[PDB]
């Protein structure tokens, strides 16, 4: 059970999904973490197997609800760099530990 799997949902998940994913999915490649896998999809559709799911406050709330047991991270901004920058930051000391 090794948390790999991050995606970002939304009401579409076709347009602020696909700025999120791009963005921690560089970071994360970047990181040398070739074994992080990064997608996106709507929020009707998250499969019950993700660790990590990323979405927008107002959202975060369906998110959990399809899945209370996964983890949830909330952004309050589509350009939030220093949020964004924090919880890669984050993910990459929970890697290690």
């Amino acid at each position: 059970s090794h948390v790999r799997k991050i995606i970002v949902a939304s009401d579409a998940g076709m347009g602020s999904s696909a700025m999120g994913a791009g963005v921690l999915r560089k970071k994360i490649q970047d990181a040398g973490l070739s074994q992080i896998s990064v997608t996106n999809s709507a929020i009707n559709n998250l499969p019950p197997d993700v660790d990590l799911v990323i979405t927008h406050r107002d959202l975060t709330e369906r998110a959990m609800r399809q899945v209370p047991q996964a983890q949830h991270i909330s952004l309050t901004n589509f350009l939030d760099s220093g949020l964004y920058t924090s919880l890669t930051e984050r993910l990459v000391a929970a890697q290690r530990h």
